[PDB]
């Protein structure tokens, strides 16, 4: 017998990368649910009896080490974050990026990105700091989207940046080649363009997009008080977990009632 | 010569918990403001030189072990959450709590507590893993609120939780004294109440609430399909830091672009 589109949708939350099973063998989709039902809960009490530790927290922690042993300064800064800053970045009010906002209140909106209070830290630290100012900062962020494999409503960024000497291309690309090494995650760079920086650093694990980069200085620059070159580059922690655990869709790697580390918690 | 309002402000912005500076000794306002701007920078420079370590993230990575190591499961769950979930938590939509709500678009919210994600967690997770469940989120959370010394509106929370056997109050009080002696910080259990669970015990540092915690069943548990004893405490992370730094406003402990670890940013 054939499965219908809901089941084969129910198999499909139960499968895993590491598994090799046929959903349309000719098996009865009862036994094809029970044994990944069975596969599944193993998985979730060998998490709870050996590990416990969040694919997202956990890999915050191995990010954040990184960085700060690399003389970066550990930012948390606000999520809820003034509008103003949308039209400050040059995200035009009828940007397409511009409706990707999600608008808190009448003033407020969840920050799309961490560039602008990183913008405000980097000129705030050099006043007080040696040069190069070094600093970074995971964190959530909020875009609506259109539904795809790639992309969360609700994601976790990381952004490193510096400001000051050093701050050249052939840095840029030592740092992030250091890190995407420190990870295990190969990866090209090409050339690409965006509304907000200009021309960036595209940085590909295949056709996914996992950061994009920018050498400054930029015309953004005088908007935000910084005057001196700088480099910097954004990263979605969700995007490296899909590359490290081979889920086809990102959702696996996300804030979640519905997977807990890629396994379905609806068991 | 006298200190204006905004002269003493400046101060104590530049003030910290450490220096014994009478700031209307006499001495003119800038001499103090160079000092306090000398002790700062020196205390800013030797943050970036030796630690780098944010406070509320070290701090959520110290309770991070703390917990996994006791065998409750790390989670991180959405901070925008359905509006719905206000309603069916027992805040009446005309409670000043409801009146404390962060709306996003139509349907959503800004989770004001962790407790429903967890809830949700602990019915999924109970259909796949051996009794007891236990399981802890840290993150943000969002609240309006009247201007005060210990509440922000962006904070973060820690809230454990356990459900099936050992979920006693003799428990509840065992974790939560050895989570502070953990921290090095003294406390005192005191009833109170509260309109979403009830009674509650208020982990109390002389007259500010640490923590409000937990012995179920209550009559929501019905609405959330929770079924089995419980138990749950949430602390505020800005104001463990208050006590630990001996900070006279949490805003030194929050995200912020205004201070960093508790040092004035402007410099
Ligand atoms: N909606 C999203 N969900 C998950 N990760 C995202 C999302 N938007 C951006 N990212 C991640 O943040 C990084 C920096 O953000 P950036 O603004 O460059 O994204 P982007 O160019 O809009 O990405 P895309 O072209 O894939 O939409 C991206 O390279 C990607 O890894
Ligand atoms: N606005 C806030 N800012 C900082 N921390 C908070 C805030 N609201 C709650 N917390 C922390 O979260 C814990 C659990 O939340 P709970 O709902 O019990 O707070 P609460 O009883 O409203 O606190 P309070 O009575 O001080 O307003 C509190 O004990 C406190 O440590
Ligand atoms: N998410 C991103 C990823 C690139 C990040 C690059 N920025 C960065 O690393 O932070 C340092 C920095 C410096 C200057 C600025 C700025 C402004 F505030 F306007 F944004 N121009 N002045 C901002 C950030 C993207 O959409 O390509
Ligand atoms: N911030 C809090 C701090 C107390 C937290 C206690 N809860 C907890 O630890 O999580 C476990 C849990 C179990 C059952 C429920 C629930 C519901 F979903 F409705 F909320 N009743 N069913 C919810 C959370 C407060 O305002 O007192
Ligand atoms: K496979
Ligand atoms: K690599
Ligand atoms: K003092
Ligand atoms: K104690
Ligand atoms: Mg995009
Ligand atoms: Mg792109
Ligand atoms: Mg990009
Ligand atoms: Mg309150
Ligand atoms: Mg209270
Ligand atoms: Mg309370």
């Amino acid at each position: 017998p054939a499965l219908t589109k809901s089941q084969t949708d129910r198999l499909e939350v139960l499968l895993n990368p590491k598994d090799e099973i046929s959903l349309n063998s000719g098996k009865p989709f009862r036994e094809l649910e029970s044994e990944l039902l069975s596969r599944r809960k193993k998985d979730l009490q060998q998490i709870y009896a050996e590990e416990r530790e969040n694919y997202l927290g956990k890999l915050e922690r191995e990010i954040t080490r990184f960085f700060v042993d690399r003389g970066f300064l550990e930012i948390k800064s606000p999520i809820l974050i003034p509008l103003e800053y949308i039209e400050r970045m040059g995200i035009d009010n009828d940007t397409e990026l511009s409706k990707q906002i999600f608008r808190v209140d009448k003033n407020f909106c969840l920050r799309p990105m961490l560039a602008p209070n990183l913008a405000n830290y980097l000129r705030k630290l050099d006043r007080a700091l040696p040069d190069p100012i070094k600093i970074f900062e995971i964190g959530p962020c909020y875009r609506k989207e259109s539904d795809g494999k790639e992309h969360l409503e609700e994601f976790t960024m990381l952004n490193f940046c510096q400001m000051g000497s050093g701050c050249t291309r052939e840095n840029l690309e030592s740092i992030i080649t250091d890190f995407l090494n420190h990870l295990g995650i190969d990866f090209k760079i090409v050339g690409d363009s965006c509304m907000v920086f200009g021309d960036t650093l595209d940085v590909m694990h295949g056709d996914l997009e996992l950061s994009s980069a920018v050498v400054g200085p930029i015309p953004l620059d005088r908007e935000w008080g910084i005057d001196k070159p700088w480099i910097g580059a954004g990263f979605g922690l969700e995007r490296l977990l899909k590359v490290k655990h081979d889920f086809k869709n990102i959702k696996r790697a996300a804030r979640s009632g519905s997977y807990y580390n890629g396994i379905s918690t609806n068991l």
